[PDB]
């Protein structure tokens, strides 16, 4: 894995004012982002492939050191972090992570 942690995740369709977000266990590997329920679970939740997505900070959001990653054919995501330190990791990692030839 390139980076993992956990990250709050906002709802579908929430609103940007809402800070009930859910936890996941989040792992990055390559140009795939993955979220599972927790640290033992063998299948995730979710996951998307970044190539040409955009990731950029999220100070829309009240809930405290979120991001936005985007792309036009598939999904608008919103994840955030515990604290700016590892907010910080993230953005270094998925920046590099939606690049491609």
């Amino acid at each position: 894995a390139d980076c993992q942690g956990w990250l709050y995740k906002k709802k579908e369709k929430g609103s940007f004012l809402s800070n009930k977000w859910k936890k996941f266990w989040v792992i990055l590997k390559g140009s795939s982002l993955y979220w599972y329920s927790n640290q033992m679970a063998e299948k995730a939740d979710g996951f998307v492939n970044l190539p040409d997505f955009t990731v950029e900070r999220a100070s829309e959001c009240k809930k405290k050191h979120a991001f936005k990653i985007s792309h036009p054919q598939i999904k608008t995501f919103y994840f955030a972090a515990e604290n700016v330190q590892e907010m910080n990791v993230w953005l270094n990692k998925l920046g590099s992570a939606v690049i491609h030839q």
